Formats: structure tokens, sequence, C-alpha cells
């Protein structure tokens, strides 16, 4: 690969203060040697600078932790990804074609019960921000709804596909999926900064604070860092740090988290737009230099997460600006990806 380019990234970083991110940093494993960058606060409030080690919200990454734990029990025999998801949780769905594998790579038609949460940004935030929901409640949200397509017909990114990718890792393991993250995932890995904590509002350690932008223009900026998550559970509530992501994609590319079988599942690509496709709870996205890179993007409210590495694993990369709704700050921050991997122009 290209040298990653650090005045990229650094001019990344400072885009994304101009444009509404309290902070913004960066962190790459290159195969070894590291490279780590940030630029503004953690704390808007107090003034205390972010950095590389703070803990965040990683968002929908938790759905990449969701499909390793789900294509374990597959290895084990516990799982078959071509069964209808009815099998396994009788009278959950309307319809028993609707699959494992069509609900780990969106393809399932479950309409997303959050575009009713979220309708409007804040207003919806301060709705669930302190609330705690069952599983079995969001599935009844999204049912409310008629699904979208046909089972496996479509692509419709739907947090309501990693519910369901819960409620399957808990009912066939009779463990939380706390549990199963850190045995299967956080401990053999040592990913000391990492915590599936739900529906504690409180992130362990030293964290940056989230800060989610209004609809309104000019709006004022709200604390949304303490919060149950528990909107997304096991579609997008992990806790971590750039240094735990990277070790964690990369842990995954390299072929040490589950059979070479399951990971060449993992990695059969649905298509999302030109420049990327879906797996098994998983992304690929391709840089203008030619090179794809695989991991998942992660939005909750005040966090923007880019998490990704190399086919091999060999190189890994974890952004995040602690502010959300701001498409700006959004899209400059997916230039972190071009600048780590394929270098400078
Ligand atoms: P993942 O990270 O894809 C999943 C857990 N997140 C989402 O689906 C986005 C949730 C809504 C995020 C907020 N947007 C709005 O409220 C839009 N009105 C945001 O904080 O940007």
């Amino acid at each position: 690969l290209p040298a990653p380019d650090d005045t990229g990234l650094q001019a990344v970083l400072h885009t994304a203060l101009s444009q509404g991110a309290p902070g913004a940093m960066v962190r790459v494993d290159d195969n070894g040697t590291i490279h780590q960058l940030s630029e503004g606060v953690a704390d808007r409030a107090t003034g205390r600078a972010i950095t590389t080690t703070d803990r965040f919200r990683v968002g929908s990454v938790t759905k990449s932790f969701s499909a390793v734990v789900l294509l374990q029990l597959v290895d084990e025999g516990k799982l078959d990804l071509d069964a209808s998801v009815n099998t396994y949780l009788p009278g959950l769905l309307p319809d028993d074609r609707i699959t494992v594998r069509q609900v780990m790579s969106h393809r399932s038609g479950l309409y997303d019960y959050t575009n009713d949460m979220f309708a409007q940004t804040v207003p919806g935030f301060e709705s669930v921000r302190n609330k705690v929901f069952s599983y079995q409640d969001l599935i009844t949200l999204s049912l409310k709804h008629g699904v979208t397509n046909a089972p496996g017909a479509a692509y419709s990114y739907s947090n309501t596909n990693f519910v369901v990718a819960g409620m399957l890792i808990e009912k066939l393991t009779g463990h939380s999926v706390a549990t199963e993250y850190q045995n299967r995932i956080f401990t053999p890995l040592n990913l000391t900064d990492t915590f599936y904590v739900h529906p504690d509002t409180v992130i362990p350690g030293t964290h940056a604070n989230g800060y989610l932008t209004p609809d309104e223009a000019g709006g004022a900026l709200v604390d949304s860092t303490e919060q149950t998550v528990s909107w997304a559970q096991s579609a997008g509530a992990v806790i971590s740090s750039t240094q735990d992501l990277d070790t964690f994609f990369s842990a995954l590319m390299s072929g040490q988290l589950m059979s070479a079988a399951q990971l060449a599942q993992m990695q059969q690509w649905t298509t999302v737009n030109s420049t990327q496709g879906y797996g098994l709870g998983l992304r690929r996205r391709d840089l203008s230099c030619g090179i794809s890179v695989y991991g998942h993007t992660g939005t909750v409210q005040g966090y923007y997460t880019y998490a990704f590495a190399s086919k091999d694993g060999k190189r890994s990369v974890t952004a995040l600006a602690n502010t959300s709704n701001n498409v700006n700050v959004l899209n400059t921050m997916a230039r972190t990806l071009e600048s780590a991997f394929c270098g400078k122009p």
C-alpha cells in the first residue's frame, strides 16, 4: 500500500472542525507502525482536548461484532445462514422466508423503526435517550409498517435487522449479547477499551463527549454523550477506542475470528451503491486509488465513526468526530480513508 499521508489526515481533521465537529481524531495501524492525530476538544464546555485514546460510542460498528458472534455460531453448527429467522424465533416475523443471511445483509425488507424515532433529530434523541426497550419492542415497532421489499430482493439498510441478530444470539446461546461479545471477542482480542454496558448511560473511563447538531442550521449543540442506546442494542451500542477497533478489524480480515468459510460468507457483497457493498454485518468501501477497504461506519447521536481495514488486515484505520447530524462533517471524515490508504496524491 501507499504510505499513509499524515499531512492529508491533518487537513481532514481541521476541515471537520471548520464544519462543526468540536473534535476529530484518527488512528492508523500500518503493519506495526502507528499514526495518530487529533484536533479540537472532547468536551466543548470545559475545553478538554480530544485524543486518540478517548473512548466513544461506535454506533453500527456494533453490527460487525454481532455478525462475528453469529458466524461463530454458524461454525459451531448452531445456526444456518439460509434457515428462516422464524425457525429460531417462532412467530417473530410475518414471513417465514426471511432468512438469517437476508437479515445480516439488509435484504430482509424489514422497515427501520428509527426512521420514525428520528424524523426530528433533537426531539427524537430526547424521546429515546433515557428509554429502555426490549428486543421485541423494537421488532414490533418495525412490524407496524409493511416490509419494504420481497425477502432477499433489495438492499435496504435497517437497524431492525441487527435487533433480530441480538435476539438470535441471546436465544441460541442462552446468554446476553454482552456476555457473548465479552467471551468471543473482547477478552480473546484484549480489547481493554471496549464495552457493552446497555442500558447504562455512563461511558466508562476517559471519553469524548458527543455533540448532536440540531436540525436548525446554526443552532446550539446538544450534549448527547449519555444515553442508553437501547434503540439500537446489538445494532449500535458498543463503546470502544480507535486502538481497539483497529485491533478488531485487523483480526477479522486476517482470519482470526471465524473459519475461512464463514469469512468468505461475510464478504459476499450486496451492492449498496457504485463504490460500496455490504456483506454480513460488514461494509466495503472502494477508494479513489483503486483500493477497497472493509469494516463499518457508525452514527449515534454526537459520534461519527469510520473503522476500516485492508483485505489482509495489515492496515487498519479508525476515525471519530464527536458530532453527528452534520453531513459536511460525515463526508469530510470519510476522507481519512483516502489519506490513510491511498496516501499523498
Ligand atoms: P449505525 O451507526 O448505522 C446506527 C446505530 N445509526 C443509525 O441508524 C443512525 C441513527 C440516527 C442518527 C442521528 N440522525 C438523525 O436523527 C437524523 N434526523 C444523528 O445523530 O445523526
